[PDB]
């Protein structure tokens, strides 16, 4: 059949009766938890405490919403009380750990991992925008928020703020929440979300992914260095040199033009104008090999 109907208790003592040395982070509607289940499997749990109904429908999604590169909800837990939603737990978990942390001493991500961390993830939103019935607006694309397999594939989670659209090409009016990071100018400005808030999210992204670098850091200031990524970037086409945009932890790897041609993507998607951006699927195009040499003037 599918989709598990699953009862508190028997997730409390998953996670251990939940908190404390079993919380992932504080999560956006609440805590994740890393739990097992009774044959094995180790489990991510998102857990509520307090206008929402955002629950029924990260919950129906699956019935809409399926792709490898997408995170695949394995269950939830209703109880006229609080709710819950179980995802498989990552492996590797986000693409922000693994730039951000690491524990002990594990290793960076190499160039070609991140190279296709961008693919995969970008896959599963163009599927998003593209192949599903309203189409779905992500609203929380960020390195966070893209998880890694035990081969390392991205797969895009934490369909919290995910909209359903219909209403045609544009538009879906509704608050601007996420972080100051990754909204795209229009979104603030005009309280709209649409596929192209995701593209810039997703450029964004990105960045982050080349740089290591988080998108809106205050570090930055403490030195005479932009507080917006992008904006730090763009300290490219003045000062020369990659180099000491591109994130230290790659020295070994990369070649000039394999990052350039990232940065580019990346730069097109976080373009000012949400016209000229990209679709997703361009995007994949482009990371495909289609089609980005003239994309731009
Ligand atoms: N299925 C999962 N497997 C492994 N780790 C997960 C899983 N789901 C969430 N996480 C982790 O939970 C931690 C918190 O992420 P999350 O709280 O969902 O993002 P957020 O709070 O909404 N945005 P941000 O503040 O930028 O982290 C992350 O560091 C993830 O690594």
């Amino acid at each position: 059949g599918q989709l598990k109907r699953f009862s508190l208790r028997e997730l409390q003592v998953a996670s251990d009766n939940f908190s404390n040395k079993n919380i992932l982070g504080r999560g956006g509607f609440g805590k994740v938890y890393k739990g097992r289940l009774a044959d094995g499997t180790l489990v991510a749990v998102k857990r509520l405490k307090e206008g929402e109904l955002q629950f029924q429908t990260e919950v129906e999604m699956i019935s809409m919403a399926v792709h490898r590169n997408l995170l695949r909800l394995r269950g939830f837990c209703m109880t006229p009380t609080e709710r819950l939603l179980v995802y498989p737990y990552m492996a590797n978990g986000s693409v922000a750990s693994c730039l951000r942390e690491r524990p002990e001493s594990q290793p960076p991500l190499d160039w070609p991992k991140r190279q296709r961390i961008a693919l995969g993830s970008a896959r599963g939103l163009a599927y998003l925008h593209d192949h599903c019935d309203p189409k779905i607006i992500h609203r929380d694309v960020k390195a966070a928020n893209i998880l890694l397999d035990e081969e390392f594939e991205a797969v895009v989670g934490d369909f919290g703020l995910a909209k359903l659209m219909d209403y045609k090409d544009t538009h879906v009016t509704t608050a601007v929440r996420g972080t100051i990071g990754h909204i795209a100018p229009e979104y603030l400005s005009t309280g709209k979300s649409s596929e192209k808030t995701d593209v810039f999210g997703y450029g964004v992204m990105l960045l982050e992914l080349i740089t290591g670098q988080r998108a809106f850091d205050l570090a930055r200031l403490a030195n005479d260095d932009d507080v917006m990524l992008l904006d730090w970037v763009k300290g490219l086409l003045k000062e020369k040199k990659l180099e000491a945009l591109v994130d230290v932890d790659l020295q070994g790897n990369y070649k000039d033009e394999e990052v350039e041609q990232l940065i580019q993507v990346a730069l097109l998607c976080t373009q000012s104008s949400p016209m000229e951006r990209p679709k997703m699927s361009e995007v994949v195009r482009m990371l495909e090999g289609d089609g980005l040499a003239e994309r731009w003037e």
